[PDB]
């Protein structure tokens, strides 16, 4: 397998200047003609003219009108057409070609695809190829005219990129399309759809232009009602953009399609975007709660691409972070306005420390501009996604808002054209950074580590208060652990945004204050501190590190009781759960290894639950941050803090903190489940499509959550509430009552009252899979089995594959069982898929991501399971290299 490397990059000897495409569907096949009109570049050097094309069948090739005879003047060998230099011009020349593809059997989801009865696209990273021949590589910047013809009856929408300039009937009960699209872009950029699609439209006003600007959202027909809240979305998207960083859409329309069958959850095509049907579609009746702000984001995402991806583009794949770490930030941005809750930016950093520092701690491990690649399908990572968009935020932190706003115009409109580099945002904003510090002697030489360097810092604390002086000491150190990618890792800049808390009163002690750590350690000295003040530590979450605060758990209580910022508090929550993980765990542990009889555990902190009992009661608190303190920290949370995790023992640390503030607080949360009823609930706006309240759903969320512990707990008269909540309007109610009511005799009941709810909506029946994987059940084999047989059964549809398998993967107790049934069957699974979606069986492979950090025994039955997934016959470029990279070999 050839390995590309980030210090390799060369310009192609050739220039493509213009690409004109027929693209001919029809019943059994597709016919696709391309005319290159293309020449020879400043760095040519003589070379055979290669093409990347992926699984075509050629009916013939041309150069300047001239057939190219196979064998003498070029070879294809379907990964890469050679035409032989001698037969290359050495001026402008035309090169053409027919090639048959197969979208209908495309089930790998690159490249042309048929999803259900509609013909789509997907060509990022490398999928262009796999339509016709092209040079694909992010920095060959074309002009696009396409023509599609097809069956009427069957695709009577067609869309690509651009204009559409003509439309025509074709003689057979056919018709055609043209689209030309005169800005140059990238080929993973090229979109095409075919279709029976109905929309929604609206249209939309420019701020400062004032150009009117058409908005059309698709489907199939049957989910055409769920399109409503994707459009306001989008409307959102266009107006944030404008009024936080002054950027106005500059094309005359926007489509967004969806689809029933997708790898991921959008993509960004120029003017055409096409979205899984899960990140597009939602309704009241037929959704959970998470469909709108998954929709929001999303749709958020891919507008934000217009600029941040699209006018500024890549110059290679390398520079992935450049466009996606920027997007997500700006995402994030977004959907922080939009939905006002505290608990989006808690979320966020609940994703980034779960999944993201797993992976950095990983074999897998990579820094957010990775040095090579072998599959960039395997590329587009958490790491390069939400490491990448926190590295992306401390810009903002560092610089404030204005200067941040400035230095990101700097980036806009120096590279508004234009492929980029990672060095080009970073001085960019070197730029604003001298202009904020008032000297041109400052730079962000050291912040190009956060790009090159893998790995968690690991930030912890010393502090020093004298009394008679009213001076105050913080003592920082920052420590990465070597890794395979770099032996000495080197000190990173990183920003601390910090309070100063008088435990007296709560009081803020100082103002708004970033240390800059720059160095290993340093000490930060503050004066006039009249009184030992507890340290608010890394507000917002302002560093993508490991927090070592080195607080007491009084001091860690009073934060999460009396601190102004929302993080600080939620992260002086999980220390204390933590601490307490940790303890229990060794304790459990040591009763199991020396076969103790009788043993003791130190009980939970009285005045932490104290304090859990106090924000809970606390009606001006909000109900989604309730929702986070009631639950402990994720499992792949955990997992970094412990060696040779035994899964058995960490269930028994987790069941025994859950019951010892359960038996102090269950009356509260009963209490708390009854009286959010009405709020939670509420359906005055039920059938508004547009009116979306993420407070209310937060006030559901908490509702549901408590039900989840009290159900566990084993509430007195618990069932009635369960039964009486499978009847409320909201599916995110019925589906907790069905994954609660696994501990009942009356889980069967309700298994067969959802499906019969969800199995006519697609995208509901999913989500009904997702809650049935996830349920707490003692016989979740069978009932995976169940699945498989009554409602999986050979579907190739993503969506379903990963809703039946992936929640289950969760489940501490069941999935890690010791015989290792639960690894041998995913490995099923991901080595069925393999066959006809590489992508989405290596996404399958996420259960093994933490396989070194488990104990000796389940370390052994995953390496096992891999090693006989690696030895598989069949096994695809992706698959293999993400399983030889994960065990190290
Ligand atoms: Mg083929
Ligand atoms: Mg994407
Ligand atoms: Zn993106």
């Amino acid at each position: 397998p050839k390995i590309h490397y980030r210090k390799d990059y060369k310009p192609s000897g050739f220039i493509i200047n213009q690409v004109t495409l027929n693209i001919n569907i029809h019943d059994q096949e597709t016919i696709v003609r391309s005319v290159l009109d293309m020449d020879i570049s400043k760095h040519n050097v003589g070379e055979d003219l290669v093409f990347d094309g992926v699984g075509l069948k050629i009916n013939e090739i041309s150069i300047n009108n001239k057939k190219l005879v196979e064998g003498e003047e070029y070879t294809y060998d379907n990964e890469f057409l050679t035409i032989f230099s001698k037969f290359v011009p050495k001026s402008k020349f035309a090169f053409s070609s027919e090639v048959i593809i197969h979208p209908e059997t495309n089930y790998a989801l690159t490249g042309l695809y048929k999803s259900k009865n509609i013909i789509v696209s997907q060509c990022e990273a490398t999928g262009f190829r796999r339509i016709t021949f092209f040079i694909d590589r992010p920095d060959m910047m074309a002009k696009y005219d396409v023509t599609v013809t097809a069956d009427k009856e069957k695709y009577p929408v067609l869309l690509s990129n651009g204009d559409k300039v003509n439309e025509f009937e074709i003689p057979g009960g056919r018709h055609g399309a043209r689209f030309n699209d005169p800005p140059l872009k990238p080929c993973y950029l090229f979109a095409v759809v075919a279709g029976d699609l109905k929309h929604l439209s609206a249209t939309y006003i420019t701020k400062y232009t004032k150009k009117k600007v058409e908005l059309y959202v698709f489907s199939e027909e049957k989910y055409v009602s769920k399109l409503q809240w994707a459009l306001e979305c989008l409307k959102k998207s266009m107006a944030f953009d404008e009024d936080y960083f002054g950027l106005e859409y500059d094309l005359s329309r926007l489509n967004l399609v969806a689809v029933s069958d997708f790898n991921v959850g959008a993509m960004e095509n120029k003017g055409l975007n096409i979205f899984n049907a899960n990140s597009l579609l939602a309704s009241k009746k037929n959704s959970i709660d998470f469909s709108y702000a998954r929709i929001l984001t999303v749709v958020g995402h891919e507008y934000f691409h217009q600029y941040t991806g699209n006018r500024v583009t890549l110059r290679d794949w390398f520079q992935l972070t450049l466009k996606e770490g920027l997007t997500v930030h700006r995402e994030n941005l977004f959907s922080e306005e939009m939905t006002k809750t505290v608990t989006t930016r808690l979320s966020h950093v609940d994703l980034l420390r779960s999944v993201q520092f797993l992976e950095d701690s990983s074999p897998l491990s990579h820094p957010i501009r990775p040095e090579s690649y072998v599959s960039m399908e395997n590329f587009y990572t958490t790491t390069v996604y939400d490491k990448g968009s926190e590295v992306m935020r401390m810009y903002l932190t560092i610089l404030g808002e204005e200067y941040y706003k400035k230095g990101f115009d700097i980036y806009i409109k120096k590279n508004d054209g234009n492929t980029a580099t990672c060095e080009d945002f970073n001085y960019a904003m070197e730029q604003a950074y001298k202009m904020k510090k008032a000297d041109n002697s400052a730079n962000l030489n050291q912040y190009l580590l956060w790009f090159s360097q893998s790995g968690t810092p690991h930030v912890s604390f010393k502090y020093n208060y004298d009394a008679e002086k009213k001076q105050y000491s913080i003592h920082v150190n920052q420590y990465t652990k070597p890794d395979e990618n770099q032996k000495e890792k080197k000190p990173l800049f990183i920003p601390i945004s910090v309070g100063l808390i008088n435990p007296e009163n709560g009081k803020e002690m100082i103002s708004q204050t970033t240390l800059e750590l720059t160095k290993e350690s340093d000490t930060f000295v503050f004066n006039n501190i009249a009184v030992k003040p507890i340290p608010s530590l890394f507000r917002g979450f302002s560093a993508p590190v490991y927090i070592e605060d080195q607080l007491t758990d009084e001091e860690r209580i009073l934060l999460l009781k009396y601190d102004s910022d929302a993080f600080v508090r939620y992260n002086s929550c999980t220390n204390i759960y933590m601490k307490q993980i940790l303890m229990n765990y060794n304790e459990f542990l040591k009763a199991k290894n020396e076969k103790l009889e009788s043993f003791q555990l130190t009980p939970v902190n009285a005045q932490f639950i104290d304090a859990i009992k106090y924000l809970l009661e606390d009606p001006h608190a909000d109900a989604g941050f309730k929702s986070y303190i009631v639950s402990l920290p994720q499992d792949r949370y955990i997992i970094n803090f412990v060696s040779n995790l035994d899964t058995d023992v960490l269930a028994d640390t987790k069941e025994y903190i859950y019951k010892q503030i359960g038996d102090k607080l269950n009356d509260v949360y009963y209490k708390m489940f009854k009286s959010l009823e009405a709020k939670a609930d509420d359906l005055t706006y039920f059938n508004d499509e547009s009116h979306v309240d993420f407070d209310q759903m937060n006030m559901r969320t908490l509702r549901n959550t408590l039900l989840s512990l009290l159900s566990k707990a084993q509430y007195p008269n618990i069932l009635n509430e369960i039964i009486e909540h499978s009847k409320s309007p909201y599916p995110s109610n019925w589906l907790t009552s069905l994954s609660v009511s696994a501990y009942f005799d009356k889980y069967f009941e309700l298994y067969d009252k959802t499906y019969k709810l969800s199995k006519d909506d697609e995208l509901l029946l999913q989500e009904w899979l997702k809650t049935v994987s996830r349920s707490d059940r003692k016989d979740i084999y069978e009932i995976l089995k169940k699945l498989e047989n009554e409602v999986l059964k050979d579907s190739k549809n993503p969506n379903d594959i990963r809703a039946v398998y992936l929640p289950f993967t969760n489940n501490l107790r069941r999935f890690h069982d010791i015989s290792g049934k639960g690894y041998k069957l995913i490995a099923e699974v991901i080595t069925k898929t393999d066959k006809f979606n590489p992508m989405v069986a290596t996404q399958l492979c996420e259960p093994f991501k933490l396989w070194n950090k488990l104990d000796t025994k389940r370390q052994e039955l995953m390496l096992n399971e891999m090693n006989t997934m690696l030895q598989e016959p069949q096994i695809s470029n992706n698959l293999k290299e993400y399983l030889l990279r994960l065990t190290n070999k």
